[PDB]
C-alpha cells in the first residue's frame, strides 16, 4: 500500500492551489440534515493506512514515476513528501479528533476534525480526504442496521412482551453480495455493532486485528443448507436430502431451505407429514430453522405459517400472538431491506403471528444497496491560517442550501436539555456548553486514543 | 489471508450433506434472464487468492479455532483441507474454464464453470463460490459503464458527426463515494474497460500488475480545483482563486469548480467578463473547463450553455449544432448515472447543443450505486457424479421461473446467425454447433491461460 497513490488524483495538484503564505487547512466530517447516526470505522482506517512510517523514498519515486505519465506532466509535490520523510521519518503530521465509536450522534454534527500540525505541510490535510471520507461506509452500514434492530424491537416487544433473542434476528448474508473481500470485512464488521448473527466470515478477523471483544468472537452462524446440497440429490429425493441434512446436524439449530421446487409443498408434505417425526423429537437448542428463497417476501412468509400452523402445534402466547413449537422456527433471506422488513412485521401482527417465530437474512440490502448519498456524507474544509491570520471559510451554492457547509473552528457540544449541538466560529471557545466531545484519536502518526468493540456496542445500544 | 476463512460460514458445513458417494460437484456462473455483459474482472481473483499455495498448517488450525467458536461446535472439515496439503502441496485440485476477458454476451449464458480434479474434493467446488461470485461487480461496473458510452456514442454522432473524444467523456470521480480501497481498484480499472479518464489512481496499479498494458498507463487526468482550493482564499476573493488556478496550469487543460457561491455570476461575470482574457487566449490543447456541482443536473447544464453562448463566440457546426470555442469547454460531475445522462444529451440536443461542448463526472453512480440483483449474477450447482454417475442438477422455485437454472454439463457457442447459445445436458460433445468459447484459465493452482488488458478492450469495443 502506497498512501501517496491512495488519493484523488486532483489532489495531486492542489498544493499549487492554496493561496500563498498558508500555514494551516482545517477541515471536519459531517452527515448533512435517518436522523441519527452510528460513529463507527475510523479505528480501522487510523491503523491500517495513516499510521506509522507510511512514506519511504520507494514510495515517492513510484508515485513519481506514476503521475508523470497520468497527468502526462509533472506537477507531483515531491519535495513536499521528501520533507515528511527527512523531518519526521515518514510520520504524517496531522491531527484527528473525533467522537468517541459507537457513539449515536442527529444528523449536521461534527463527527470528526482533520488539521496539520506543521505550516509546511498545509496541503496534506485535505490530501487524506480520500481515504478518511469512506468512513462513510460503515458508518452507513452500521446506521441502516441499527434502524431495522428498532423496528424489529418495536413489534418483537408488541407481540411477545419482550426483547429476547432480538439481537439474532437480522443475520447477514452478503458476503458474495459485496464488491470485494475488504468490503465484505468491514461491512460485515459494522451490522455486529448491532447484532450477533454473521455468515460474512471476515468480519471476525477485522474486529480481532482493530477493535478487540471479550469474548473469543464477535458473531456466530449454525450450520445451513443451499440449493446444491439439496438439488445435487436429485428432484425425487428432495425428502432424503432434507432427512439426512437434519440428522447430521441433529443436537444443534440447523436451516435448510425448502424452496428448491415447491416452498409449499415442502412445508405441508414434506417437513409437514413425510419426516414431521424427525422435527417433533429435536431440542429447544436446536430447532429446525426452515428457509424460504423465492417469491413475494411478505406473501411467502405468511403462507409457510399458515401451513405450518396446521401441521405443528401452535399455542397462544400471553400477549394473544401464536407461536410455533420450540423446536420450529422460520428464516427470511430474500429480498429483505429496511423497507420489506418493516411490511413483514407489520404484515405478520395483523395476522397475530409472533415475531418470536422469525429471524431475517440480508444480503446486497444490509451491505451493497448503499450509498455515500443516503446520510449526506460529507468533508469539507472549515478555516484556514493565511499571512498568520486565521479566516472561517465554506461554501453556499445558490442551488441547493443543503450543500452549505460548516464555517470556522468546530466543537461538539451537549445542550442544557442533553441533546447535541455543534458550535462554529471557534464560539466553543467560550465556555458556555461546557467541554469539548470530541477526543484527540491522532497526532504525527500515532493513534493517540482507541476503543474495545466491547465499548462501541454499549455505545450503540438502542435507549 | 486465509482463503479457510473466506467463505460463506454456512459452506463450511455443506462437506456433511452432499449425498453419500459424491465424486464430482460441477457450477456455473451466469448473469439470468442491459441486454448484454461485459465479461471481466477473473484473472484478478484467480491471482490475488486463488493460486498457488494457498493452505498452510497454520491457516488449517487458525481456521478450525475460529470456527469452533463461531459455531459452538466442531463441524469443520480438517481432514479434508489437510488432504489438500499433503496431496497438492496446497495447491487447489479444482479447474476454472471462462469465456475470455472483455468478451460481450447476451443475458442467460454460461460465463464460466467450476469443478473439482480430485474425487476427495467435490466439496471444494461450491466452497469458492462466495470468492468467484464477487466477479459480479467489476462485470457490472464494466457493464453499465459500456452502456454509457453507447448513449454517449448516438448522440455524439448525432450533433457532431463522428465520435472524436468519445473515450474522454466519462470521467470516474468514485474514488471517496466507494466501500473500500480494494472495491475502488477493481471498479475503477473494470470502467477503463470502456473510457480513458480517471481519477481513482487506485485502478491504475491494479491494471499493472494484474494485466498489463503496452502504454505506461491505462488512465489519464488533468489538475483541476475542489472547493477547497477555491473557498480558502475567503467569499469575496473567489475570482482571485480563479486567476491564480488558471495561471498555474496555464498550459494544461484545468478543470475548475464554479458554483462555491454562485455558479450563473461566475460564469457570466468572473469567467464571462472579469477574467474573459485570461480564458480566450488559452491553446486548443489547454482549454478552461468550467465544472458546476450542485442543482439539478439538466437544468444546471443548459442555463450554464446559455449563459457561456453569449460571452464567447460559439459557432454552428455541419450538422448545426452550437459549439463552444475551443479554449473553453464543460464537465457536469454531481448527480450523474445512466438515467440522469441520457436526459442531459436529449435536453442538450433538443436546445440545439453539440455533445463535443461536454464531458460527464461520475462517482457513486458509476461504482457505488450497483448490486448484484442488477444483472441477476447467479453461481449454482448444474452437474454431479454419484456412485459413478452423472445427473443433471437444477432448482426451479414454484414462486418464481425467472430462478429457474440450467442443467448439466455446459458449453458456450457460436450459432449460425453469429449469435449466441449455451447447450444443457453435454449436448455440446455433439459436434453440431462448432467449438466450445470456454477456456480453460485456471487448473490445480495454476493460472493456464491469460488476458493483457489491452485485448480486453478490443474484445469490449462498440459495434
Ligand atoms: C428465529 C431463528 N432464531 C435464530 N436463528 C439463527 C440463525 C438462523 C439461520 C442461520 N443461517 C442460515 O439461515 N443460513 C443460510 C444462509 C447462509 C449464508 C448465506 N449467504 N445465505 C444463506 C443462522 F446462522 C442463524 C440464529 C439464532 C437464532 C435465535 O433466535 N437465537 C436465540 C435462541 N436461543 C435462546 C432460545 C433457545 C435457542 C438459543
Ligand atoms: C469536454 C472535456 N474534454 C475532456 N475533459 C477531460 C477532463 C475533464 C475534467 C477532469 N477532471 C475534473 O473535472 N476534476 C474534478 C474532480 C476530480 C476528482 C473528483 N473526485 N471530483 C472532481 C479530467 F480529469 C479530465 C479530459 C479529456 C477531455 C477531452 O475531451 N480530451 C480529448 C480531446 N482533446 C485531445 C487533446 C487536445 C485537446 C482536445
Amino acid at each position: 500500500f502506497n498512501i501517496l497513490l491512495a488519493t484523488d488524483s486532483y489532489k495531486v495538484t492542489h498544493y499549487k492551489q492554496y493561496p500563498p503564505n498558508t500555514s494551516k487547512v482545517y477541515s471536519y466530517f459531517e452527515c448533512r440534515e435517518y436522523e441519527e447516526t452510528v460513529f463507527y470505522g475510523l479505528q480501522y482506517i487510523l491503523n491500517k493506512y495513516l499510521k506509522g512510517k507510511v512514506v519511504t523514498k520507494e514510495k515517492i519515486q513510484e508515485a513519481k514515476d506514476v503521475y508523470k505519465e497520468h497527468f502526462q506532466d509533472d506537477v507531483f509535490n515531491e519535495k513536499g513528501w521528501n520533507y515528511i520523510l527527512e523531518k519526521y521519518d515518514g510520520h504524517l503530521p496531522i491531527e484527528i479528533k473525533a467522537v468517541p465509536e459507537g457513539f449515536v450522534i442527529p444528523r449536521g454534527n461534527v463527527l470528526f476534525t482533520v488539521e496539520n500540525t506543521d505550516p509546511e505541510c498545509y496541503w496534506l490535510t485535505n490530501w487524506i480526504e480520500t481515504i478518511l471520507v469512506q468512513s462513510w461506509y460503515p458508518i452507513t452500514v452500521a446506521t441502516n442496521s441499527r434502524e431495522q434492530k428498532k423496528i424489529l424491537a418495536k413489534y418483537l416487544l408488541e407481540t411477545s412482551g419482550n426483547l429476547d433473542g432480538l439481537e439474532y434476528k437480522l443475520h447477514d448474508f452478503g458476503y458474495r453480495g459485496v464488491s470485494s473481500q475488504e468490503t465484505a470485512g468491514i461491512g460485515a464488521s459494522a451490522h455486529l455493532v448491532n447484532f450477533k448473527g454473521t455468515d460474512t466470515v471476515a468480519g471476525l478477523a477485522l474486529i480481532k486485528k482493530y477493535y478487540g471483544t471479550k469474548d473469543p468472537v464477535p458473531g456466530y452462524s449454525v450450520p445451513a443448507a443451499e440449493h446444491s446440497t439439496i438439488t445435487a440429490w436429485g428432484k425425487d429425493h428432495e425428502k432424503d436430502a432434507f432427512e439426512h441434512i437434519v440428522t447430521q446436524f441433529s443436537s444443534v439449530p440447523v436451516s435448510v431451505v425448502s424452496d428448491s421446487y415447491d416452498i409449499y409443498n415442502a412445508c405441508e408434505k414434506i417437513w409437514g407429514e413425510d419426516l414431521r417425526h424427525l422435527i417433533v423429537s429435536r431440542s429447544t437448542q436446536a430447532p429446525l430453522i426452515i428457509r424460504p428463497d423465492s417469491g413475494n417476501p411478505l406473501d411467502t412468509v405468511l403462507k409457510v405459517l399458515e401451513i405450518l400452523g396446521k401441521k405443528f402445534p401452535v399455542t397462544e402466547n400471553s400477549k394473544g400472538y401464536k407461536l410455533l413449537p420450540p423446536y420450529l422456527r422460520v428464516i427470511q433471506g430474500d429480498g429483505v431491506d429496511i423497507n420489506t422488513l418493516q411490511e413483514i412485521v407489520e404484515g405478520m401482527k395483523q395476522k397475530m403471528w409472533s415475531i418470536e417465530n422469525i429471524a431475517f437474512g440480508s444480503g446486497g440490502g444490509l451491505l451493497q444497496k448503499l450509498t455515500r448519498d443516503l446520510l449526506n456524507c460529507s468533508f469539507k474544509c472549515s478555516y484556514v491560517v493565511t499571512n498568520g491570520l486565521g479566516i472561517n471559510v465554506f461554501k453556499d451554492p445558490v442551488a441547493d442550501p443543503n450543500k452549505r457547509s460548516k464555517k470556522g473552528r468546530l466543537s461538539l457540544h451537549r445542550t442544557p436539555a442533553g441533546n447535541f449541538v455543534t458550535l462554529e466560529e471557534g464560539k466553543g471557545d467560550l465556555e458556555e456548553y461546557g467541554q469539548d466531545l470530541l477526543h484527540t484519536v491522532f497526532k504525527n502518526g500515532k493513534v493517540t486514543k482507541s476503543y474495545s468493540f466491547d465499548e462501541i456496542r454499549k455505545n450503540a445500544q438502542l435507549n
